């Protein structure tokens, strides 16, 4: 309670990648002729992130060597990770061979089951009131070779004597070498950590292969003669980091200006990048002899699988003031404190201690400063609401120590509150109608709020809308979700759909589905709202799609939605975030 | 006492191997005609977990940058990791002949003493109320390569001088070389700790072995003439790690939401993954010559020998308030104590300092808190049970320094009770009847449950029931436990076997028999009950089954089973937990 | 006083090696015509180990994140080894020659002075109320490799002239070379640790020979002309470690449940492996010529001394509570303290600091608990006997500050006695027969008892039994000790002996002799008893035993026997350990 106070919250990324997702064909070589398989089982990814809200200050701090700044942190660390990204337990493979006969051309294939090309996190602000100011790792490696340079030489004489039938024969020979070589060492990992910095809203880590980053990188054979039938690849080479389990460590942090206001959004996606591997074998054929060479295939398929999640900053929040606030409760009631509405006037309610319109900070000079507006302070010369804050006297105030009596510094008086309504005013003593017993208490205004599922794909331009007066969804859904909006005129996404509406009061739960569109692309193609009363109500269809997702959102009790986020391009909807309260 | 509380105890996991369990074929070239031995020596499992349970904040701490949460730690570590897994105090090897004639194929082989091709250790969270946070190892090893690149080149001459009787000769010769080569250096280890993320509720590390981890690999010798007879392995590469000592060391937490409740279990599955050496020599027949190479055979079998452990979990526990409880006595009373019931009602009882409900924590605003229940505190508006907590003034208590009194805030009246009903209430002074004066002491509500032993397997499905004042274990059992329940219409597991029914009154001792399955498989294939008054009881078959292990249960005198854990797929019953508790 | 308590002692572990036992064959290859010497010079045992006993928290320690918990700690370590073991001063050897003619066979042989091939630490604890928690080193090593991967080509070319009489020749010649070579790196010891985790109860460790483990390994030369007699081993790679001085370190930590009660008694087995090197030549005969070959022979005999020590633990003693105790001195006589028997009756007697049943924890309810027996409490409602722990007011109580006065924590009475029978009440005031002085001083309960010798070996099945009313060890005695008992029916050992009768009160000194019994294994195979009055009895035979060592047991100033601990098979009795009072 003296210290720099935090808003703290985990959030969960959990998803599940099902077996279609993580299908391929058998074969490159013969894609359509040899079918296709699950290249993982039970793939899966779970991470935990964490998240700080704070100001770079406390409160009333001058003169620091630190700016003012309000601070947002994401991280994945020591202390706080998740299980992580799983594809398999462990790597088998597959062998084909060509159905026709063979001279010279490929004839064997082999697929191996799928390992991560990439492990991949994007970290991005919704608007320009927060720059990233650093991160970890802070950049990309700036990697150290060492060189050698070498170069000698060798002298040489040999003394010969040859004795035969034939004669003696006798030899003296000499000789000189001159030899040069250069070195050159450095390393590689079996991962890489390449950092993409998109611009100051936006910033990406991406564990990428290096080392063995190929099929082709893959083999421990080159060639053999064609009575060898064998697997090429020295499974060896790929690491449990590359199926068996992965976990990031990254630390983002954002900035915004010590008086920034309003709001901004935080996306987060996560992503593995699947990548099945595919090597053959080529019979070679040369009119002297015939053998086998063995190959890998890059410009294969390959397939990301992403699950997104966001947070809201409001930069009005309390914790930016980087204070810890109290309460002022008007003790002849048992339950009562001073409560500040939108416009600075006071009144006595029931005390919440979590009402942030019921806190004040407590400053340097003894004013009582609004923690929800800090512009405005108790004011002794006018008890009636609060005042801009200034250098008055009569907005400073001193505790009679071992009483609960609130003087105010300027005129000495007591601050006093009216045994029945609780109106406030400065007293010299107590008298039948007038309290002067104040209590105060620290608060805590520094709970986080749940942040709703992103439902679908955060994919094109993304808009914002407050929930209309009528409380309806409007939307334009055919084979999968055209567009969405507030109201019918204010439809964001494409033109294609038959226009419908949905009541959003009374809602207990949605589910979307989304995934890969007949026609193209990655789309939002069905939502499902379930009501209170039972019933059920769907929009778009569940039938133009492969690699299906649902996404499911449960609403807590009675809990109203009055926030559309919404992700689209021109053609269609892409994903949907219901915002509450 | 001003610090943040845990739960803290140790799970032993003990279990001695079997001869039989060690048992393998002597050959694998001529696996019927050789025979069979145990090819470990007295082998065993012997760790200790420690388990911690705790809040990640302390009772009332506000605006931390730790995220309110419900974490439970389970570790091998520095301070505690048990004996240990074991299989051999040395490794020896038997050799084998062909009977037959041989010209070209295998003639000899020699099967060594048997190894731990891996150690591993399963962690799994019963429910999703929990998941995993972080572990240690973090990760696997995201590994460093280092690379060399050279080149070089070589020029030389020669001069040359011959003299003989057929005349002088005399040369002068010119070289040049180009020279490329390329490095890659890189790490193995004996073992290599391989981590596998399943999910969010699942997390395990296998010690894997890496360098020198097939039969081949402890070749020395590859070629010989076909008059040497010997071992062709360096028994030297089998470390002592490999049989004769491992101790795990790992951290897994899982973390529950601040505000989660019910419960989850966590189990832990403790193996070692036995494996035989199998290698060969084979007789080459070309009509030149005749030389013996030898091999490795890989696919050859192995057994994994389990043990099991779980442990159970209450969110709802006091030590997840992360508070430090205290007790309220009535003091004109030699041992009397506020205790509150379900209903929240006040009653005065002998104290008892492991009774939650007699337990409050006196929070930063003076509150007394029930440790029980979070959501009720001791309210002098009515003193007649707990009240739903808020900002009363009323809810707020300071002692009178001093003294053994107990004000209200309020009021400032103190807290009394009545001399024979200890019926609570508030009082200006003392009176013939009422006492004022009321004692406080810390608790100990932190006591640690012991938990009941699995019994075979922890494979399937796990059911949960409570045993009814009836006492009877209902079963289905053929020759294994078909189902098992607390009623006959409340069986899990199959469909089985003779319906049968067990007294579980007075038990002394349960001894589960599991192993191989007949039928096939590993199963759950007998239970024997022990009473105090000396007799028996079996269900299940002990003649159906190869390779038996006996999982006693000892029960405390006089113990009654109050809950069952029933580990069972569709077909039949994998294990039993039966709760004390 | 603020801090955990411990017990600490240590043990002296001194075994002088006579030349007998160190002596061997001269010769391998010519056994029994070459005779036999001593391979060491003064070889010696000299450790000391160092034992802790504590509780894992303080007493009353609440929440704690260690689990509740006794530990046993047994170290050799940096603050205390001994002096180590010995075997040699320096390394010299003898040859030795076929008295045959020899062609094709060995013809010389070198026996190398002795070394130890490992020396072994086992400690195991006697029952299963302890289990190992830890241990240092914490296992086996894991080993780390590097390996190097290389590949590279060659590309030349060569230009020639020659002129000779004959005529002009011109070479023109092209090369190219594919290398490619792998590469392993790892370390070894002189001696590597070798970790034995036989189950919960027993762990052993080994310093082991790694590197120069063979005899093989030791020699220098391989090949010779055979008129080269000279020692092919290099006796530098011979380290001072293996003959001059060696001293292990090690921690082994043994962990009861909180509330185990009995006893368990630990053993340490110190011991060298003793190895004589032998080396011989091999004169090779093939009809072109001939020379020496140079080898080791590895099959050679070994000898392994050993000396044992044990101690034993009372789960039931007072540091396992954890607690620093104090006393409670009636002050109106110059020397009475309160003391409590078994059944909990209190009586004054004359102090004993080192009394446990004058001890108690003031613990932090101010109760005062017996540290004999922390189930029982000064309770003023009854101050003839200690009452069981509760939260009585009555058993709570405060000083007076000030004064000699303990109060009653109900009634506010304070602790008084009387001035000639110190029978305990509670009083307002003193008066002319009570005394309210009461005097309080920490006691030194943590003194530890000495331990008793192990006669002979500690192998086979170890038995405890008290010793009878009538005082008398009874026996089976032949060539060896049959069998021990204390009864005619208790016998423990084998059936072969005549059954005979020992007096076991007013004996001054047992001596027993040990060693290779001629018919079969190492046994216990004499015992002496010498008597106050000067008598002596025998029991066994000294003649039927090679390498024969004596233990000698002088019993301090009128002690007497009181249990037994016999080590034994089936046959016969292989050590005993005879305890006092």
């Amino acid at each position: 309670t003296n210290t720099l106070p935090h808003v703290a919250f985990y959030i969960s990324v959990n998803r599940a990648i099902s077996d279609e997702e993580c299908t391929f064909n058998n074969s490159w070589l013969w894609k359509n002729e040899k079918g296709s398989r699950p290249f993982c089982k039970d793939a899966n990814i779970s991470l935990i992130y964490r998240v700080n809200l704070e100001r770079s200050l406390q409160y009333g701090i001058v003169g620091s060597a630190t700016p003012d700044a309000k601070i947002v942190r994401i991280s994945l660390d020591d202390d706080s990770t998740g299980a992580g990204i799983h594809l398999n337990d462990q790597l088998g493979y597959r062998q084909f061979g060509a159905s026709y006969t063979t001279l010279d051309a490929y004839f064997r294939e082999w697929s191996t089951d799928a390992i991560a090309q990439d492990y991949r996190f994007v970290f991005n602000a919704s608007n320009n009131k927060a720059q990233i100011l650093k991160t970890f790792p802070v950049d990309n490696i700036n990697e150290k070779f060492e060189r050698k340079e070498v170069s000698g030489f060798e002298l040489g004489v040999t003394g010969g004597v040859e004795v035969s039938g034939d004669g003696p024969k006798a030899k003296l020979e000499a000789r000189a070498s001159y030899t040069q070589s250069r070195w050159l060492t450095y390393n590689t990992q079996d991962y890489r950590i390449e950092r993409n910095a998109k611009n100051a809203q936006a910033v990406s880590f991406t564990w990428n292969r290096q080392q063995y980053a190929t099929a082709e990188s893959l083999l421990n054979r080159s060639t053999d003669a064609l009575w060898v039938n064998t697997y090429p690849v020295d499974v060896n080479r790929i690491s449990p980091l590359s199926y068996a389990s992965f976990v990031p460590k990254m630390d983002v942090i954002y900035k915004a200006s010590a008086t920034e206001t309003g709001s901004t959004d935080f996306i987060i996606d996560s992503s593995v990048n699947i990548r099945p591997i595919y090597n053959g074998a080529y019979k070679h054929y040369y009119v002297v002899g015939a053998h086998q060479s063995y190959h890998g295939f890059e410009d294969t398929p390959r397939r990301r699988i992403t699950k997104s999640a966001s947070f809201t900053v409001d930069w009005d929040h309390p914790v930016f003031t980087g204070g810890r606030p109290v309460n002022l409760q008007l003790a002849s009631f048992n339950n009562r404190c001073i409560q500040v509405d939108a416009q600075g006037r006071l009144t006595a309610n029931m005390c919440d201690s979590q009402q942030s319109a019921q806190s004040f900070i407590y400053d340097q000079l003894g004013r009582y400063v609004s923690a929800s507006n800090t512009k405005l302070c108790l004011d002794g010369a006018a008890l009636d609401a609060l005042q801009p804050c200034n250098q008055n006297l009569t907005q400073r105030w001193e505790w009679r120590k071992g009483t609960d009596e609130l003087t105010n510094v300027y005129s000495g008086e007591s601050l006093g509150h009216d045994k029945q309504t609780g109106e406030l005013g400065l007293y010299a003593s107590s008298n039948d109608a007038v309290s002067l017993r104040t209590i105060t208490a620290y608060t805590d205004v520094f709970n986080a709020q749940e942040s709703s599922p992103i439902l679908g794909y955060t994919q094109g331009k993304m808009n914002q809308q407050r929930v209309g007066q009528d409380n309806r969804l409007y939307v334009r859904a055919g084979a999968a979700i055209d567009a969405l909006g507030s109201a019918s005129d204010l439809l964001v996404g494409g033109n294609g759909g038959s226009l419908s509406s949905v009541d959003l009061s009374g809602v207990k739960s949605i589910t979307a589905t989304s995934g890969d569109f007949q026609y193209g692309g990655q789309q939002l193609v069905a939502l499902t709202f379930t009501y209170q009363d039972g019933r059920q109500q769907t929009v778009g269809s569940k039938a133009y799609v492969t690699n299906a997702h649902e996404d499911r959102f449960d609403l807590p009790d009675a809990a109203k939605i009055t926030q559309l986020k919404i992700w689209a391009d021109d053609w269609l909807v892409k994903g949907v975030q219901f915002d509450l309260n």
